[PDB]
């Protein structure tokens, strides 16, 4: 008797027959990735694939990484946050003979901690050739400080829109040093995940952060791109009054169109640093705000000031750095309420009365609020974005860019988005996952259109 | 004074027309805007442009919009049912050559469009198109490709026109540049679903005035009118299904809270009776086809319908329908212009009294602007502000007047930039009182956009 | 050779006759009772005074009325609501029926004394139905006798109960009634979900406006106010609520509006000063639904937004002041029942001045004045029960009774529950629904019938 | 502290429950308005109440509040699976007795209703019944009507509570006068629909994590808790049918939007499998039962349920949905507390990776306060507004104390004024900061009412 399988870092390995039984669950709500799985075991497309993993370790995450390991691939995984991991899950994976380090409450220590224990094995880099992120923190670290191994990585298959828009800079300005499939662009990944996922997850987080009731009271949301949309959704379903904030006209239009007011924080949009420029009897009478953005101090320290006494405030985009929450750090006394619930005391910093009325309600510090308080997206929408992860990181390892000459490594080092075609297959998978029926165009109607009878049915200009 | 150069149902009804343009005028901040922009440049000083649109008073305001920055246009409607009588009057009284009127049959539209083309009876000096499904764009090509050499470009309206356009272009007889003005998102996401949300179930009530709210609905398509008719009848209180044979629309209609079905038993559209699904058509109060394609809502499916179902289109075309059929085998009833009740029980005559017929609307043309009136003056203010806008940019590029290797570099349909989309947006905005914020110049940098936008790559589907 | 009628073009009547018969399969409630009592004639001998909208869905009552035994007389009640093409239909098929759309107020008051009389001479009526009770107000006020010989009143909405029951209070009422609106089958399926059906439907008829992303004022939250609310709020609109009922306030709040008042602090004390003018001013559309007076008033209608839709849904057209507006302010008609009312002065206007308000319906009904009102397959359920309560007073033959045995009768009634639900089950098949039926044991556990009632009379639904 | 007049699950918890009490005060407006409109007076002191509702947090602030007006109370929860663990904690910190945790045997669950009744062995002194499902007022009648000779009333929280207590009225058992705290529409249309619309799909997320969009669910009644059921599923984008045996309701529900079916057969419950709707009940993924019946989801519809749906119970009690089948044939997997995976392949063991499997979610319990907590804080406050309301007009009655003539004029189950509810109502809008408009005089006398209220007539259904 040794010490055994050792090779993770997890909060509690016991409860892995719990995670084992939410997979097996999560696996009969995911027939896009089940089938990938099936589909490719044989071919075993992932066989010699060593992939870093980089994405908040869920029940939904687990299923993506067994089956990358169902199809031959070798993972060592880490969350890409530090309050997203479900402990079930984590477990689920180590007790599974994979090496997995990640746990729901991180510190920042912890968290590139962990992210260093999957690239270095051994205390020497692993012999890493696949890249899977979320957020690109991976993809930073990678670079910055492992540049040697990136010249063994085939590519880098990025989950979300905040990873791409990094990918992009680095591609922009000749630092992307390996090629990188952009999964979020896939249908089946924005318009699904994005917004849909959010739909789902938002007033989720939010009813088991606080249980406060959402009918009736006024709600901001920050941002009306994808996760803004169904952030806005979850909310006016339940039904809130919500107001919408955009700097994109076209986005605001749409909200106006979906029947929400558009609003700014600011007097006429203006932004100019004063306190003077905000619309106190705005941000005064709303009971939520929700930052969705992608962007930076989209609810900065002069609303914070002005927002009405115990409201809620939150933030589902990628960074915490939406909310200007290293303000209410410096100026504020903070009560846990319980794990990833604050209030936030702005009658100063040292210390509170229990029962002053004048405080802010912070739900997971800040950070993804869907994922730190409550599960994030469920299995039957992280199925398509996960179905998607697999076939760019069959497609990458296929293409083999660490073995390619110099002067056409220039040639390939691109950020690409999956064919329509693969993005309409895991479409389908997911439509006959709710029972749906396609119809099949008639050869005189798909010739009417233009298009084959088997697709793709829309130029990639198509929106949707 | 003098002017008689039109032919509409009754010029009494401009005085009417009139008082609803002006209405429609507060509704219209974009393409108001543009006229106050504008009016000072004339940019389409020397714009003749020959106009095919439904003659709406949406159109009229349009229309007034390209005459007030310098053009002159002839105009016609582009379907024979969707003619506003009060907005064409309207117009011609304003001293603008129309030819529309609610009602034409098919040899009278062919007319009309003619009439915008001939100006007392030669070729008019024409050198703008301006178009809606590409009828007119199709006449000149096949029957007047000498007007075309002097034609600067074409704006095409919808989904089916462009799809036209692109199968010239491939082909090579595509004569003249077009500006694809659906593709912009304050025309696609804006007209075509949200202006189908608003006059689906407003042209429903004024053809049957049957109640929607616990009744079965079949949307044959799921793009972007599909999805706005589904919301249409939705928020009615309609249990809606949606067909599709796009699987990525289908799985938007599933998260949306639709169930998919299909016509066919498994999909497979095989041509037999045998393969439609009768338990679900059978159980079917109402179908919509949104497709642009031909018999999505064909004979053995109008066979197989609940009796007494309201069958209509809101695609450009009334193919959708197998209305040929209809007219071929069984009994029409009119109840009121565009309401038919289509007797299943054979052609020669009908029982008053009999209960298996369907109600067609608009004989299967568009059925929002034959029983009501398309699309609000608020969102068809996108789409004709992008008219506008995409009119300046043809006339001012001058093509007609390239030489032919410099046609040939410039022979393309495009879209509008998006600083232009994005520009309309915020006026329309703007007209709901909404509020937009301005970046500073730190966020703009933290995402890669200037603060003046664009703010979104063109890849971005929003 | 048939002449005693009045109604706008009696060419219509074939028209009229089609939208009828679809109709029909629109109603399985009153279809049902048709064959249901066909063969019985319950109303064999009534001779029933109508007074409500000549609509093709009164048409169907009429018809059922008529197949069922009885003779009418009819009007409509309001003078925007009628259909001509539903009058026509009903004067050729030899039905006495006096009513057009566009009615002036004169004209009104003149159709239902047609009604009232026959061949010069009160009519021989011996049953009365009534909506909002003008008609029955006329033959209490100025044919005390005729009420003697008839067995009955139905009225059918909330206005005219609630003015049988100050009738009763002060005993000024003279024959028995049966109030049809509180049988639920009426109440909810016609107040609430008829003018979620018909109020967008009529706003849209009037000014084609988009009402996504605009904002409105719903004054009252009754079932009218919900209905009409959600009418508005499924289109888009950013709708805000005002009641002085806080329960109904309350429902507002649970059902996502934000609830707020046209006074500052909800006092209404007639100064310009109490009007909450910034709220006011960001109003596209005000829509009364209350039954009260003046919730829509002057203060207010000077503050509202310019180019705001102004619109009246409950029984009666003062609940906005429109008479302010007709003494200060120019009308300029747009089209029937849509006038621009400029701001500007009463001394004419500018064709394009931009401060005016859009009323619609000049203040009245505006479902029925700018749309057809509601639909067959709701009206259904109210006419089906007013059909029930014809029967069940026709059939008691009050004014057959001795004089004040009739004090045991004389009583503003709603319809047994039973027969609510055998109406709820008509139209529920009539969207092909299944009701399941409880088990014996089942009934037993929660204390019911298999049969029904499934509710006591206390309960609210 | 020498305190030990209760038992919870764990006390350590106490500090973390008073700091949600004290958030969910800032929630529960109406409840802390009653506090300050009544400490001075105390119109409680002397109150003894026997309560007898799940320890939640919101009722921890009834709690507070009964004893800020005199009150003093000993307490137990009425489903076993209701209780949030540190409201229980902070309450039994308080000094307050309390008996009750999350997930409590039955034994356990009678137990800490007798610990309520008894103190020291002893009868307590107790002359105040709070209740909620008729519970502890069963216990109190079969087994002590000595306490019932001192007990001035109860007050009964939910339709269940009500309905037995009719019974005993009915059946001349009843020993003291109750106060229907339901049928307040500020308790019955705020708490019965608009808190199963919180928080049914809350409980079904928090015990699955199942995606709702697109799926399909059928609701077994709609009630007051069928309707808010409905209605939170269907926000979800699920798609909803609706089983009625009330045709009234069931025309609510189509009329609302939703299609209505049976379970059976042309509704006809015949009790064979042949009389199941196998083709209808194959295509659920989820069924909800808001009944207060027994077995309306039975065997049967378990054995014909879609693999692998949900099935759970929203009604006051667990025999809705056979589950003693389920125990007596199928072996249960506990996926985690209050979530077991029900194995149709039999009752000695699973296949772990079995597939012909249902979701139970708190093995039948009312799901919303098993599987999350309940409704939140700004609901409950109506609710519970209504049940301080209810305990101070019965206890000052002093019912125990009058003669037996005077109490047979009293042994009623009456509901609260009209007036009252609306000063509840008007608390909860100002909550969430509407403005009641106020009726000018000329107005009040126009609609024939005070204006103050009462608005309606007692007839009003709202
Ligand atoms: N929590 C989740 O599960 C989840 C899922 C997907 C993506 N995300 C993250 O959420 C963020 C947004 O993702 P997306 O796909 O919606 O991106 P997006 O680009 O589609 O939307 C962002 C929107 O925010 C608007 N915006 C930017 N700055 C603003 C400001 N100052 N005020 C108001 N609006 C402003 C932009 O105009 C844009 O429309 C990204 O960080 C993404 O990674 C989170
Ligand atoms: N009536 C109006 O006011 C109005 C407004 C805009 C566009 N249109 C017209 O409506 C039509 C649709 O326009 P769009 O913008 O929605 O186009 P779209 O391409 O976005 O959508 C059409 C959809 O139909 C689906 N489809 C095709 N064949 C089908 C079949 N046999 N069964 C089921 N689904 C099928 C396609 O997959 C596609 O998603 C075009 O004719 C367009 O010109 C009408
Ligand atoms: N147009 C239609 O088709 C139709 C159908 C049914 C009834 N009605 C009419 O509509 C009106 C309302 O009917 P209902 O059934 O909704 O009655 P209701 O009593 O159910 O509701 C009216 C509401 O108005 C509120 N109210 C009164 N004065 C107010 C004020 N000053 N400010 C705000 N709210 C105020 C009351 O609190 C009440 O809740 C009546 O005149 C009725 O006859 C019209
Ligand atoms: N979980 C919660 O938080 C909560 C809240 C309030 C009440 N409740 C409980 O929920 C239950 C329902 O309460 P309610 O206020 O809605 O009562 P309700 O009387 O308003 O409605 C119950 C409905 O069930 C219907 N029904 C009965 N048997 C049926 C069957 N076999 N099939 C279909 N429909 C059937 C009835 O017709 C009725 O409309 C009660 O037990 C009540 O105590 C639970
Ligand atoms: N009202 C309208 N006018 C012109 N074109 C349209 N297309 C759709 N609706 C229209
Ligand atoms: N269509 C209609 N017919 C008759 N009375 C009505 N009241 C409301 N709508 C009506
Ligand atoms: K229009
Ligand atoms: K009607
Ligand atoms: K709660």
């Amino acid at each position: 008797t040794p010490a055994g399988f050792t090779d993770y870092k997890v909060a509690d390995i016991t409860l892995a027959a719990w995670g084992r039984r939410e997979l097996i669950i999560a696996e009969s709500e995911m027939p896009a990735l089940m089938g990938l799985r099936r589909k490719y075991a044989g071919q075993q497309p992932l066989k010699g694939a060593k992939i870093l993993g980089c994405i908040h370790m869920t029940i939904q995450t687990g299923v993506l990484i067994e089956t990358l390991v169902a199809l031959g691939a070798e993972v060592r995984w880490s969350s890409c946050n530090i309050f997203s991991t479900q402990d079930q899950a984590a477990a689920a994976i180590a007790a599974a003979g994979i090496p997995v380090f990640a746990w729901k409450g991180e510190t920042e220590e912890e968290y590139e901690w962990c992210i260093e224990q999957t690239i270095l094995k051994d205390g020497q880099p692993w012999d890493a050739n696949m890249v899977l992120d979320d957020g690109g923190d991976l993809t930073e670290i990678l670079h910055k400080k492992y540049p040697q191994m990136l010249e063994r990585i085939h590519g880098i298959t990025e989950e979300t829109t905040t990873g791409v828009h990094r990918l992009l800079d680095m591609l922009k300005n000749g630092t992307l040093k390996v090629p990188a499939i952009n999964v979020n662009d896939s249908v089946t990944k924005s318009k699904n995940d994005n917004k849909y996922g959010c739909r789902h997850s938002l007033n989720d987080a939010i009813k088991r952060g606080t249980d406060h009731l959402l009918s009736g009271k006024q709600a901001l949301v920050i941002g009306y791109g994808d996760v803004g949309k169904g952030s806005s959704q979850s909310l006016r379903q339940e039904g809130m009054i919500v107001k919408v904030a955009e700097v994109d006209p076209i986005c605001a239009m749409q909200a106006c169109m979906d029947g929400f007011e558009v609003v700014s924080p600011y007097k006429n949009g203006i932004n100019d640093g004063t306190e003077a420029s905000i619309d106190a009897a705005l941000l005064g009478k709303i009971d939520l705000i929700v930052t969705t953005t992608g962007n930076v101090n989209v609810c900065d320290a002069n609303m914070l000031k002005a927002l009405k006494k115990r409201a809620v405030v939150c933030n589902i985009g990628h960074f915490d750095n939406e909310i200007d929450t290293a303000f209410m750090r410096k100026n504020w006394a903070w009560e846990e309420v319980k794990p990833q619930v604050h209030k936030i005391h702005r009658t100063g910093k040292d210390g509170f009365d229990a029962h002053n009325d004048d405080y802010l309600i912070l739900l997971a510090e800040g950070r993804l609020v869907n994922l730190g308080n409550a599960t994030g997206h469920p299995s039957r929408i992280m199925d398509g974005s996960f179905a998607n992860q697999v076939l760019a990181q069959i497609h990458l390892f296929e293409q083999k860019y660490a073995d390619l000459p110099a002067a056409e490594k220039a040639k390939r080092l691109s950020v690409e988005v999956l064919p329509k075609k693969l993005d309409e297959e895991v479409a389908l998978e997911m439509v006959k996952g709710f029972g749906g029926v396609v119809t099949q165009l008639t050869p005189k109607q798909a010739e009417y259109i233009g298009v084959s009878v088997e697709g793709p049915f829309k130029p990639d200009t198509y929106r949707y």
